């Protein structure tokens, strides 16, 4: 037995489920407005469920086209891919500068998916893997965010494009691209003094050091000698050159520098960031990464299951719903329970650093490029049973009220288990929807859904069931 609470009210409490349940529609149905009847139109097909996959099965293999077809625009190919390597790379000379063993590592999607549209922000994660074994990562990252900041300022990054997010709970550098080849891998030094024979021979000589013998193509001056033009082998050699520091011999004698053009740069200029001083989202972005590359069609659904949590409300994490992480748990969690994908302990992934290769994350093509019509085609099926039968999993069979989305064993996860099956109970850690963090210890992905917000998430499961099912939530 135990306490029940309203989370649209602040007085009603009750001593069983059923009667906050009830409470929930006879109050406050106008915070729930299309639950009762989507359900009751749900329930309908749940006694013929197999008679309405077989008549509508062209429809659902239709949906798996589409699912494809989705994907598919996420993947621009691996060239694209590589423009984020090379932006990684920009950026790990820039902060070595702060921070020499420092080292910059891409998570995010372009990790957990494989493939990058050129246009998704890029998460950079900066760390010093020593340290981070000494257990002394991050240093105090509101200096951090400060120090980083000053040099991409330094190196032409403007203060329109960057955001320093110093005091936030995880401090943060953001930076914003703005919409708008020799130039883009050409940089200007400007002095502010003329240099004499001896000091452009100096700052040369500084800007072949940072690069290395192939590394720059062409050096040239002003005729007032207080401007020096360099043409690098690489956009991320000319990033390396403009790091230099150069020490010219003329007492007072002072350079800056940046891109010769204002908007064709280097990769890391055009492209959103965030960059973070921490290791965490590294391995939460290569746990996804290895269920969601174990089966064709995961990353597609994936994908299109982000895409429907953000439009249908369910995945906006600001209001208290789930975040794109949370999304991506509940659909691996049904494959494995399904048995579309092997089950995969999280504790497989080292929180060390220390052997980590993939700085740059490896390109995967969402579908195989030689596979045949035919094989394709059963790709489609298989994409849309997978995706329709997600819906009905969470709709109709997984139990919401006495378990927990886990990925931390094999098997069923109770509330009771984690200690989730009583709430402390305003704005209470809510226990209604419950997805286990993998590597946060008794943190509740669905914590601030209380019960009309649960009812909410549990209307647009049932849209999305029924949606499948016809020729929308799922409109691009
Ligand atoms: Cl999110
Ligand atoms: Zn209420």
């Amino acid at each position: 037995v135990r306490l029940y609470s309203c989370d649209a009210c602040p007085h009603a409490v009750f001593t069983t489920h059923a009667a906050l349940l009830a409470h929930a529609e006879e109050h406050h149905a106008d915070l729930l407005p299309d639950h009762a009847r989507l359900r009751r139109i749900a329930q309908k097909l749940n006694p013929v469920w197999n008679r309405a996959l077989n008549a509508r099965r062209n429809t659902i293999t239709s949906w798996g086209k589409k699912i494809f077809h989705v994907a598919a625009q996420r993947d621009a190919g691996e060239s694209k891919m590589q423009e984020a390597h090379r932006a990684r790379a920009q950026l790990e000379c820039v902060v070595r500068r702060w921070h020499d063993k420092a080292r910059v590592f891409i998570f995010g999607s372009s990790v957990a998916m494989g493939v990058w549209d050129g246009t998704a922000d890029i998460d950079f994660a900066v760390v010093d893997v020593d340290a981070m074994e000494r257990g002394s990562w991050p240093p105090l990252e509101k200096n951090a965010v400060r120090s980083i900041t000053e040099l991409l300022r330094r190196v032409g990054f403007s203060f329109v494009n960057l955001e320093p997010i110093s005091h936030a709970r995880v401090p943060i550098i953001k930076h914003h691209a703005s919409s708008p080849d020799v130039v883009a891998r050409s940089i200007r030094f400007i002095l502010n003094g003329p240099a004499t024979r001896e000091d452009r021979l100096l700052l040369e000589g500084s800007v072949r050091d940072a690069v290395g013998p192939t590394g720059v193509q062409q050096v040239w001056w002003n005729r007032t000698s207080d401007m020096m033009s360099a043409t690098l082998e690489s956009t991320t050699a000319a990033v390396r050159a403009a790091m230099c520091s150069p020490a010219l011999a003329s007492a007072s004698l002072r350079t800056k520098v940046q891109p010769a053009h204002d908007e064709c740069r280097p990769e890391l200029y055009n492209i959103d960031f965030d960059l973070s001083f921490r290791a965490f989202g590294i391995r939460n972005s290569t746990l996804l990464r290895k269920y969601l590359l174990s089966h064709p069609c995961a990353r597609p659904g994936a994908i299109v299951l982000k895409d429907w949590s953000k439009t249908s409300g369910v995945n906006n994490s600001v209001n208290g719903y789930f975040t794109s992480y949370a999304i991506n748990i509940m659909w691996i969690y049904y494959l494995v329970q399904k048995g579309y994908v092997p089950y995969v302990d999280p504790l497989e992934i080292p929180e060390s650093l220390v052997n980590y290769t993939d700085f740059d994350p490896r390109y995967t093509p969402m579908i195989d490029p030689e596979i045949t019509n035919t094989e394709r085609e059963e790709l489609y099926k298989a994409a849309g049973d997978m995706l329709v039968g997600f819906f009905y999993f969470y709709s109709f069979e997984f139990d919401w009220g006495h378990n927990v989305i886990s990925l931390n064993r094999p098997g069923i996860t109770t509330k009771r288990m984690l200690g989730w099956h009583v709430e402390d109970v305003r704005h209470p850690t809510r226990y209604e929807l419950c997805i286990e963090d993998p590597y946060e210890e008794n943190l509740n992905l669905g914590r601030h859904i209380g019960v009309t917000k649960s009812l909410r998430v549990r209307t647009e499961l049932y849209r999305g069931l029924l949606s499948l099912l016809k020729e929308c939530v799922f409109a691009a």
